[PDB]
C-alpha cells in the first residue's frame, strides 16, 4: 500500500535522525569504552552481574536494521550502556567516570533530538 510505504520512509528518516545522534553521543566517548560488548572471554562472569548487556556497535546493528521504531527505544538502549556501567564499576573506576561524562554530555544531544522528532513528527 502506499499507506505501508508513507510508514517506511518515516522509519527510514528516524533512522536518518537516530544515526546522526549516536555519532554525536559516540564522540562523547572518546577513549572507546562504550565502543564494544563487553567481553565474556575477559569479564567470564559479566552476565551474573549484567542481565541486559548493551555497548554501541550493537546499538549501531540494530538502527541499521531499522530496529528503532521512536526515540524511546533508542534512549533505552543508551540508558542501558550508562547504567550497565555504574552497577559494575565501582565509582573510582575510570569506567564508571566515563558513563556519568557520557550521561552529562548525551543530556544535551537528547534534549533536541526529543524536540526534532516532535517536530518533524
Amino acid at each position: 500500500s502506499m499507506e505501508q510505504v508513507a510508514m517506511e520512509l518515516r522509519l527510514t528518516e528516524l533512522t536518518r535522525l537516530l544515526r546522526s545522534v549516536l555519532d554525536q553521543l559516540q564522540d562523547k566517548d572518546p577513549a572507546r569504552i562504550f565502543a564494544q560488548p563487553v567481553s565474556l572471554k575477559e569479564v567470564p562472569d559479566y552476565l551474573d552481574h549484567i542481565k541486559h548487556p548493551m555497548d554501541f556497535a550493537t546499538m549501531r546493528k540494530r538502527l541499521e536494521a531499522q530496529g528503532y521504531k521512536n526515540l524511546h527505544e533508542f534512549e533505552e538502549d543508551f540508558d542501558l550502556i550508562i547504567d550497565n556501567c555504574m552497577k559494575y564499576n565501582a565509582r573510582d573506576t575510570v569506567f564508571y567516570r566515563a558513563a556519568v561524562r557520557l550521561r552529562d554530555q548525551g543530556g544535551v544531544v537528547l534534549r533536541q533530538a526529543r524536540r526534532e522528532v516532535d517536530s518533524i513528527g
